């Protein structure tokens, strides 16, 4: 599950979006999803999930940005899809350039310690990935 603050960006309107008013609101917005092949593509939301109250650890990326998910949301990395919690300083996750919507992969700067917070989950069409706060976790 992501935290309530992460930011998803639809490249359909070029709005971003915070999940908790996506889900509150549920808003028909799209995402960008990564395929198994890695490419990039533009997907609907068909579904909306509150999970709820519970612990996020904070992922730092190199150049700023942090994801706070469950320790069990998966993020695509440069060995594959892994749990956020198995993540440590070093590691490298596949992030979409905020500029140009090109694929690369960023160090994690630093893992952050838990904290509580109203966590959600979205069903992306077909498949379900989506570009949470720059970097390509699982919906």
């Amino acid at each position: 599950c992501l935290a309530e603050g992460t930011r998803i960006f639809d490249p359909v309107t070029g709005t971003t979006h915070r999940i908790e008013d996506v889900v509150d609101g549920r808003k028909p917005i799209h995402v960008v999803a990564a395929a198994k092949d890695g490419t990039l593509h533009a997907r609907p939301v068909v579904s909306w999930f509150d999970q709820g109250t519970r612990d996020v650890i904070g992922l730092r990326i190199a150049g700023g940005a942090i994801l706070w998910a469950t320790p069990d949301h998966k993020v695509l990395t440069e060995y594959g899809w892994r749990a956020a919690g198995e993540l440590r300083k070093g590691d490298r996750v596949a992030v979409r350039d905020v500029e140009t919507g090109e694929l690369r992969y960023s160090v994690i700067r630093e893992v952050l310690p838990t904290r509580r917070a109203r966590t959600f989950d979205l069903e992306v069409e077909e498949l379900h990935t989506l570009v949470a706060e720059g970097v390509v976790v699982h919906n």
